[PDB]
DNA sequence: GGACTGCTTACCC
DNA sequence: ACGGGTAAGCAGTCC
C-alpha cells in the first residue's frame, strides 16, 4: 500500500519518493523519470519558439521552459489543442506562470497548481491505501503547565503520554510512583526517551486529538526553547508545521500523522468536542478531566500527581482506541478520492470532490478548468432557487408516512445528464430543458459528471452486493464504510456544481438540478393529494409527510404503498419516489421543526430546540419531556407540570451550573463582527486576556443576574462559580425554558404567563 | 417605548 | 472551507 507521495531535491534534480508497505516492511521507490508540466492556449503556432523564451528568476537561479509539446486534450469535452510546457524543478512551476500567462499572445494556462507529489499520484495512476497490510499506529498526547494566557509553548510540557496495541505509558521528570510512568530526571531527558520510543516502536500511523494545532506545535517551541532535535520522520527529518487555510496542520514524513479531532468534528454532531466528550459518544464510556488549575497545583505541590498521570495515560489510551475506529473509514476515503489519508482526513468535501475530478479528468484526457481569481468569484456571488419547503399543516397528526425520493439530486444530475460539457451545446438531436432555468442539457453523450456519477452509484449497488456474500465481518464493515462514503461523494457533486471555489462551477447546472427537485416533489404532492385521499401534513426537498385524516394505521400504509406503484413509473429516469417511515403520531412546529413518535416507540426530532447545539441544555432537556407528555403519552397537564417545576426549579436557584451552559461558535476573527452577540461580547474579553478566540473557537458561557443587554453578564462557564455568582433565573425561565417548552405547548392554547413558576 | 430590520448561528435536506 | 431555505434571538434603529 503507497502510505504517501514526496519529493526531495537530490544533486539539483527532484526525486519523487513513494513512501509504501509491501510484506509487512515500509519500503521508499524513489522515481526522478517524472518531470513537471503546465498547460497555456497560444492562438498561432509560430508563437511556441517566441514564447520558449520566457524566463523568470527562483532565488539565485534563472528558469525557463525546459521543453515543450503541443498536445491534443479535451475541454468541457470539446476538443482543444493546447501546449504543455515542462521544468527543471516542479518549484519553477510556480514562478514562471504569471509571466507566461501575462504573455501578449496567449489566452490562458492550465493545469498549474497540482502539487508534484500529488501529479504523480494521478497521472502514474496510482491509488493510496490499497491492499491488505497492518499498518502499526502510536497514539500519543502532552500535558502542559500552561499559565494564565501566557505565550504559547512559555510553559513546560509536564508529561507526554503515548498507547498502542500493547501498552499506554507516561514519561514526565516529577517523581510519580504508578507502573505506566517513567520518570526521566528534566524535561529535556522525558522529550528524547519519548522520541526514542517512536523511533523503537517505528510506528506507521501517529494518532492525535488537535496535534495538528497544539501538541506538535507545543513540542516543537520545547524543542526550539531546549535546542533538541525533533526527529520523528523515518528519513530522520522533524515534522512541517504546512499552514492549511485559517488554521494549520502538521506532517511527519514516513509516517501516516492521523489527527482524528477535524475527522471527529466532520463525522460525530456534539455541542463541545473535548476528547472526555467523544469518548462518552463513540463508545459510551466516561473520562475524567484533570484541568489546568488541577494539574500544576499538582506540579508546585507534588501532591496527588498520580490523578494527572492516570489523566495522561488515559488521554492516550482514548486516542489509540478513537484511533483504531476511526483510521479505517478514513482509508477507504484515501482510497476512493485517490489522495494520501493524511490530505483526506483535513480536506473539506469542497476538495475531495475537486481532488476525485482532476484524477477522473485526466484518465479521460480532459484539461481541468482553473480556480477562479479573486475578480472570477465576485461574479459568481449570485445565488440561485434552492428546494420546495411547504409550510407544515400545524398541530399534532396521527398514523403519517414519510415519503422520499432515493438519490434526488444523483438521480437528475444522472437522468438530465446535468453537466457543464453537456450545457446549451450545439447540434445534438435530442435535449432536456430544466422546469424554470430553462436550461437545456444536450442527450447525445454521457457527460464528464453525470458518467462517474453513474459509476460511482453503479460500484456502490455492487459494493453492497459483496457485502452481503461477505463471511469476514471485518471486510464487511470496511466494505460498507466504501459504499457509504461513495453515496456522500456522489450527494456531494449537486454542491460542487453550485459552490464558487469549485473548479467545475455551473450556476446553469446547480439551479437546474434544484428546478427539476422543486417540480418533482411538487407534483408527487400534487398527485398524491389529488388522485389519493392523502393529505401533506409537511415536506422539504425530496421529502413528505402525509395522511388519510381519520383513517387507522393500516390504510395509511396500504394506500400510501398503493401511491408508490402509481406514481414511480410516471417519474422519469431514475427518479423513484420510497416509503421510509410510518409514525403512530407526529408534531409539526414551523418549517424546519417537527417530531414523531414511532410505532416501538422511538420520537424522531427535527429542527427543534432539542436538537440545537446554541440552547441551554435545561431549555432542550425541558422541551424534550414537554415533547415526551404529548407523542409518548397524551398527557398535556403531564407536560405543563413538567414545565412548572423546571422554572420554581431555576427560580428557587436549584438548578445546576452545568445544565446552564450555552454554546455558540465564533465563525470569523473578533474585529470583522458588525454586531456584539453575547458570544462575541464573551469572546472579546477573552482577547483582552489574551485567549485564543479563533474561528472554530466554541464559546461556553452563563448568563449572570442583573438588567440590561444580555452580554454583559455572559461569563465564561468554566469562570463562573457558584460562591458570590447567582445565575440570571429571569432571562434562563423567561428566555429559554419558557419560550421553546410555549412552542410545542402552543397547539394546546397555553399562555407562557399560565406556565408561569 | 413598541415595532421594524438587520446580524448571526446552527439546522434541515 | 463549501448548496439554498429556514427559525430564531440579540441588539440597535426607527418614528
Ligand atoms: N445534501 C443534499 C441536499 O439534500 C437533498 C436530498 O438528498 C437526499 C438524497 O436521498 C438519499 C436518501 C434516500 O435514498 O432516500
Ligand atoms: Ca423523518
Ligand atoms: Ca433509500
Ligand atoms: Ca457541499
Ligand atoms: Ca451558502
Amino acid at each position: 500500500m503507497i502510505l504517501d507521495t514526496d519529493y526531495i531535491t537530490e544533486n539539483g534534480k527532484p526525486v519523487i519518493r513513494v513512501f509504501k508497505k509491501e510484506n509487512g516492511e515500509f519500503k521508499i521507490e524513489y522515481d526522478r523519470t517524472f518531470e513537471p508540466y503546465f498547460y497555456a492556449l497560444l492562438k498561432d503556432d509560430s508563437a511556441i519558439e517566441d514564447v520558449k523564451k520566457v524566463t523568470a528568476k527562483r532565488h539565485g537561479t534563472v528558469v525557463k521552459v525546459k521543453r515543450a509539446e503541443k498536445v491534443q486534450k479535451k475541454f468541457l469535452g470539446r476538443p482543444i489543442e493546447v501546449w504543455k510546457l515542462y521544468f527543471n524543478h516542479p518549484q519553477d512551476v510556480p514562478a514562471i506562470r504569471d509571466r507566461i500567462r501575462a504573455h501578449p499572445a496567449v489566452v490562458d494556462i492550465y493545469e498549474y497548481d497540482i502539487p508534484f507529489a500529488k501529479r504523480y499520484l494521478i497521472d502514474k495512476g496510482l491509488i493510496p491505501m490499497e491492499g491488505d497490510e497492518e499498518l502499526t499506529m502510536l497514539a500519543f498526547a502532552i500535558a502542559t503547565l500552561y499559565h494564565e494566557g501566557e505565550e504559547f509553548g512559555t510553559g513546560p510540557i509536564l508529561m507526554i503520554s503515548y498507547a498502542d496495541g500493547s501498552e499506554a505509558r507516561v514519561i514526565t521528570w516529577k517523581k510519580i510512583d504508578l507502573p505506566y510512568v517513567d520518570v526521566v530526571s528534566t524535561e529535556k531527558e522525558m522529550i528524547k526517551r519519548f522520541l526514542r520510543v517512536v523511533r523503537e516502536k517505528d510506528p506507521d500511523v501517529l494518532i492525535t486529538y488537535n496535534g495538528d494545532n497544539f501538541d506538535f506545535a507545543y513540542l516543537k517551541k520545547r524543542c526550539e526553547e531546549l535546542g533538541i532535535k525533533f526527529t520523528l520522520g523515518r528519513d530522520g527529518s522533524e515534522p512541517k508545521i504546512q499552514r492549511m487555510g485559517d488554521r494549520f496542520a502538521v506532517e511527519v514524513k514516513g509516517r501516516i500523522h492521523f489527527d482524528l479531532y477535524p475527522v471527529i468534528r466532520r463525522t460525530i454532531n456534539l455541542p463541545t468536542y473535548t476528547l472526555e466528550a467523544v469518548y462518552e459518544a463513540v463508545f459510551g464510556k466516561p473520562k475524567e478531566k484533570v484541568y489546568a488549575e488541577e494539574i500544576a497545583q499538582a506540579w508546585e505541590s507534588g501532591e496527588g500527581l498520580e490523578r494527572v498521570a492516570r489523566y495522561s495515560m488515559e488521554d492516550a489510551k482514548v486516542t489509540y482506541e478513537l484511533g483504531r475506529e476511526f483510521f479505517p473509514m478514513e482509508a477507504q476515503l484515501s482510497r476512493l478520492i485517490g489522495q494520501s489519508l493524511w490530505d483526506v482526513s483535513r480536506s473539506s468535501t469542497g476538495n475531495l470532490v475537486e481532488w476525485f475530478l482532476l484524477r477522473k479528468a485526466y484518465k479521460r484526457n480532459e484539461l481541468a478548468p482553473n480556480k477562479p481569481d479573486e475578480r472570477e468569484l465576485a461574479r459568481r456571488r449570485g445565488g440561485y432557487a434552492g428546494g420546495y419547503v411547504k409550510e407544515p399543516e400545524r398541530g399534532l397528526w396521527d398514523n403519517i408516512v414519510y415519503l422520499d425520493f432515493r438519490s434526488l439530486y444523483p438521480s437528475i444530475i444522472i437522468t438530465h445528464n446535468v453537466s457543464p460539457d453537456t450545457l446549451n451545446r450545439e447540434g445534438c438531436k435530442e435535449y432536456d430543458v430544466a422546469p424554470e432555468v430553462g436550461h437545456k442539457f444536450c442527450k447525445d453523450f454521457p457527460g464528464f459528471i453525470p458518467s462517474l456519477l453513474g459509476d460511482l452509484l453503479e460500484e456502490r449497488q455492487k459494493i453492497k452486493r459483496k457485502m452481503k456474500a461477505t463471511v469476514d465481518p471485518l471486510e464487511k464493515k470496511l466494505l460498507d464504510y466504501r459504499q457509504r462514503l461513495i453515496k456522500i461523494l456522489a450527494n456531494s457533486f449537486y454542491g460542487y456544481y453550485g459552490y464558487a471555489k469549485a473548479r467545475w462551477y455551473c450556476k446553469e447546472c446547480a439551479e437546474s438540478v434544484t428546478a427539476w427537485g422543486r417540480e418533482y416533489i411538487e407534483m408527487v404532492i400534487r398527485e398524491l393529494e389529488e388522485k389519493f385521499g392523502f393529505k401533506v401534513l409537511y415536506a422539504d426537498t425530496d421529502g413528505l409527510h402525509a395522511t388519510i385524516p381519520g383513517a387507522d394505521a393500516e390504510t395509511v400504509k396500504k394506500k400510501a404503498k398503493e401511491f408508490l406503484k402509481y406514481i414511480n413509473p410516471k417519474l422519469p429516469g431514475l427518479l423513484e419516489l420510497e416509503y421510509e417511515g410510518f409514525y403512530v403520531r407526529g408534531f409539526f412546529v414551523t418549517k424546519k421543526k417537527y417530531a414523531v413518535i414511532d410505532e416501538e416507540g422511538k420520537i424522531t426530532t427535527r429542527g427543534l430546540e432539542i436538537v440545537r447545539r446554541d440552547w441551554s441544555e435545561i431549555a432542550k432537556e425541558t422541551q424534550a419531556r414537554v415533547l415526551e407528555a404529548i407523542l409518548k403519552h397524551g398527557d398535556v397537564e403531564e407536560a405543563v407540570r413538567i414545565v412548572k417545576e423546571v422554572t420554581e426549579k431555576l427560580s428557587k436557584y436549584e438548578v445546576p451550573p452545568e445544565k446552564l451552559v450555552i454554546h455558540e461558535q465564533i465563525t470569523r476573527d473578533l474585529r470583522d463582527y458588525k454586531a456584539t452577540g453575547p458570544h462575541v461580547a464573551v469572546a472579546k474579553r477573552l482577547a483582552a486576556r489574551g485567549v485564543k478566540i479563533r474561528p472554530g473557537t466554541v464559546i461556553s458561557y452563563i448568563v449572570l443576574k442583573g438588567s440590561g443587554r444580555i452580554g454583559d453578564r455572559a461569563i465564561p462557564a468554566d469562570e463562573f462559580d457558584p460562591t458570590k455568582h447567582r445565575y440570571d433565573a429571569e432571562y434562563y425561565i423567561e428566555n429559554q425554558v419558557l419560550p421553546a417548552v410555549e412552542r410545542i405547548l402552543k397547539a394546546f392554547g397555553y399562555r407562557k404567563e399560565d406556565l408561569r413558576y
